[PDB]
């Protein structure tokens, strides 16, 4: 009884993989934001997202697997072979990737209900909430590139974003 | 003048790659130590090593590159396709990989002197020191599997290792 | 036995001279940044670099000489006979001079190894590290002139640079 | 109206030059006091005078020039080509140079009145007061070499001079 | 791989031996400074040097050997069969022995580079720095015997040396 | 009157020698306990005994000699040419050596009474008390190797022995 769902196990190993590979791309994008685009605070913002993906995002999946008999797979391949041409396109690409996360997570929630896997549906709620929270944070930075042509003005707003004391939203936090 | 050494740039991108891929293997080994071998404290010890490799070990290289004109490359491929058969062999494999780190780092230091790259020789001293410090920490855990046949006795000593307040050794710390 | 190297003694007296003369040029550049270019915070940034060169940079050499039998020479000649035409060129010239420091320091380290002067190789590591740290700090200001056309926007970022509480980087600090 | 006096501008650039060059000579004399005469506290006393000349003494002139339209000139040449033969003669030479400062400053005050430059007469009062204060401090050390033949006894008194908490005299402080 | 260098192992066992035997000679010299020369503070100064040699100087070598597979050898023979004839010659002999330490350490650093033993080159930097720091401290006491003919005056300065709160020099400390 | 006893002077120089040579053997045994037997806490216990022998045990004798006209001799020869084959035999050898200390000290006390040297009889009481206190501490570790076959269990008890806050026994402390 209570035998783990192989399909959920697969989708969650795929999501583990995505979060590792995303985190490694974001670490590269963070380097480039500072080094090539002269935007160290944009770099810090993207580096923090890197550490979220390679941190709690993958960690919680590994922890979940230990509780329920699911098997962890580590199979990672990613190469950063071209970069967006400027900072605005850099954060727009981060935006595009986070939007894809929301769609991947939606599939996992739908699958958990289909499997009558209510522990997995419960578990994935964190990723449902964080999918939109993460997109909103990236959106707040995308907006800046449309509200000013001055990189240092943009950088000052990003600086207060990354140095603000995090206070969770009651629902999305 | 002061034009970066392409050979050092390559060896340091290779070392960036190694630290990413090691860190991902250690994250898997940490999961297995808890989940399969029933050694959660060994898991925590290896997980902390995972975060060191994916943390300051790669970070300092990226930071160095921004200072001197070297180019960062992100090109990662690793798959955990078999695991050691028990906890003793698990930590012995971690030991073997850390010993290899010492040898990779030795080559980079030797190369920096050959290139008369004294900023790179200075930079790599951190990795020279940390190579032996890391090996010593893993060695301290390997010894436990040779001093007791009882996994819970071993686990209690590892627990005080991972929960000790870190106090740096004057030379190796 | 342990008789001081005359060649190192010469190269270090030359480096003492450079740091005095640089410091005096930077004191002039600091005056001009405020007085002619209306950039008092750029002035404060360059004045702080002035005091570093005329402070610990020369002091440590004098202190080293007292320990090992090397002779100090004071022979200083510098005249500021033209200035860069605007603030961007002013900080670019500071950048050029700091890059030259890295090259002078590299020669001294190479020479210490050639002389088997390991106390001097140890001593010069401070200047190896500080060569890149100083260049990075000046680079951070150069970038600002490429990220905004507004001198007051640039000045606000420099102000937070000079008024930040200094926290040393683990390697370069 | 209120057009700066070219003669005062010249005399103050000359005084800027003197304070730089004095400060560099005192830095050398400080090294020699410790290194050759075995008087580290005499060295510290002279080093503190070095930092005063290269510090507020020149700084206030640069700051004054920014307020009133005077032009700063940086033109420095000094070489320490012989040293006094012992510590008593070393501090006697420092005394002689400080006495010359009083005479240079007197000329500037006289000139400010001749030019009806009351801002400059006000500004130079600091240097009038400090001229005598500095001479008195050096005189206090000269006296020691006439009150004891024992260098360590002299050194102990100098040590309490340099380590005393500075408390300004109501007039000369 | 990473097999320890037998030559470094030998030179470091020899340096372990030197530090033991020096420490035992200094313990005797400390006794004599008080008992025969009536200089208890000179005795305390030399006793502190005794404890440094028999303390961290040998300890760090033993600790290093445990990390890398080098073998410790304990083989000690020293007899104090004559003493210098007065306190000045006593501290001059201590000076001579510390100068020899600098030369022994220089050979070990040179050897580590020859062996491409970068962990050993890193390890020995502590002894490179401490070689000159120790010599400077002994030099400060030698100078006293040339600056006064009064043993109690000399003793008072040594007393403030040994009772000062140690504050490390940024480079040599 | 009150002329020092030459026989006591000899026996106390011999005891000074024993404590130096014992301390050096214990420093080696401490290294081996950690490095070869994988018992770092046993190593710390023996290292602390090393520092006692080379510390107050010899120090008090040197201090005594300064008070009464006895002459200090430094004549040290010891080589560790074989080690016990395991940790139990290592601590049993330490036990054997401490038992010999009790017998050496007994001879000195007996001799002081024979010489009517009541200052020496008083002085040696410290060593009479410490002879048994030291043996008891080593005995407490010997017992552990007879109460468990598990080196890590033994190590945990030794760890609380070496990390306990020392509280002196009213008589033996
Ligand atoms: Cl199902
Ligand atoms: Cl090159
Ligand atoms: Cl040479
Ligand atoms: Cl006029
Ligand atoms: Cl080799
Ligand atoms: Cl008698
Ligand atoms: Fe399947
Ligand atoms: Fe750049
Ligand atoms: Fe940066
Ligand atoms: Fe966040
Ligand atoms: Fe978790
Ligand atoms: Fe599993
Ligand atoms: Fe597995
Ligand atoms: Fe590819
Ligand atoms: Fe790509
Ligand atoms: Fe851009
Ligand atoms: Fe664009
Ligand atoms: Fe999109
Ligand atoms: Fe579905
Ligand atoms: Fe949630
Ligand atoms: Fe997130
Ligand atoms: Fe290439
Ligand atoms: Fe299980
Ligand atoms: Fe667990
Ligand atoms: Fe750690
Ligand atoms: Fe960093
Ligand atoms: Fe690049
Ligand atoms: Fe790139
Ligand atoms: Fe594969
Ligand atoms: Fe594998
Ligand atoms: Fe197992
Ligand atoms: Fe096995
Ligand atoms: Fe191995
Ligand atoms: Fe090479
Ligand atoms: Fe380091
Ligand atoms: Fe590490
Ligand atoms: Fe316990
Ligand atoms: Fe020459
Ligand atoms: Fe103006
Ligand atoms: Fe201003
Ligand atoms: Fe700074
Ligand atoms: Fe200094
Ligand atoms: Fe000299
Ligand atoms: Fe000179
Ligand atoms: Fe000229
Ligand atoms: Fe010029
Ligand atoms: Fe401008
Ligand atoms: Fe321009
Ligand atoms: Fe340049
Ligand atoms: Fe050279
Ligand atoms: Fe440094
Ligand atoms: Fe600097
Ligand atoms: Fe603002
Ligand atoms: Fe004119
Ligand atoms: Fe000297
Ligand atoms: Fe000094
Ligand atoms: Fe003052
Ligand atoms: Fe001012
Ligand atoms: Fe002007
Ligand atoms: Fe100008
Ligand atoms: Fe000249
Ligand atoms: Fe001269
Ligand atoms: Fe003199
Ligand atoms: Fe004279
Ligand atoms: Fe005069
Ligand atoms: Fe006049
Ligand atoms: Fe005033
Ligand atoms: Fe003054
Ligand atoms: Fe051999
Ligand atoms: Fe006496
Ligand atoms: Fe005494
Ligand atoms: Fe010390
Ligand atoms: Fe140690
Ligand atoms: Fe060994
Ligand atoms: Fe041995
Ligand atoms: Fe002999
Ligand atoms: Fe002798
Ligand atoms: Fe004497
Ligand atoms: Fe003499
Ligand atoms: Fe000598
Ligand atoms: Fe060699
Ligand atoms: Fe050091
Ligand atoms: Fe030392
Ligand atoms: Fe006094
Ligand atoms: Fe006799
Ligand atoms: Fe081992
Ligand atoms: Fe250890
Ligand atoms: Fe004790
Ligand atoms: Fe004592
Ligand atoms: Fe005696
Ligand atoms: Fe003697
Ligand atoms: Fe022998
Ligand atoms: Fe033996
Ligand atoms: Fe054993
Ligand atoms: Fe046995
Ligand atoms: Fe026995
Ligand atoms: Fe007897
Ligand atoms: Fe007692
Ligand atoms: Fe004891
Ligand atoms: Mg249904
Ligand atoms: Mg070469
Ligand atoms: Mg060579
Ligand atoms: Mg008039
Ligand atoms: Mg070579
Ligand atoms: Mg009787």
């Amino acid at each position: 009884i209570m035998q783990k769902s192989n399909k959920i196990n697969d989708a969650l190993n795929q999501h583990y993989k995505l979060n590792v590979e995303l985190g490694l791309v974001y670490a590269h994008y963070a380097h480039v934001a500072d080094d090539e685009f002269d935007m160290p605070y944009l770099g810090k913002f993207i580096q923090h997202l890197s550490e979220d993906k390679l941190g709690v995002h993958k960690e919680y999946i590994s922890d979940y697997f230990k509780r329920n008999g699911m098997k962890l797979k580590t199979d990672v391949s990613v190469a950063v072979k071209s970069i967006p041409s400027d900072a605005k396109a850099l954060i727009q690409e981060v935006y595009a990737r986070e939007n894809e996360v929301r769609d991947h997570v939606k599939a996992i929630a739908k699958l958990a209900l289909a499997e009558d896997d209510y522990e997995s549906f419960y578990f994935i709620q964190w990723y449902v909430r964080d999918g939109l929270k993460d997109l909103t944070e990236v959106d707040d930075v995308v907006k800046l590139f449309n509200s000013s042509n001055d990189k240092l003005i943009i950088e000052e707003t990003i600086k207060e974003m990354v140095e603000k004391e995090e206070s969770e939203h009651e629902i999305w936090g």
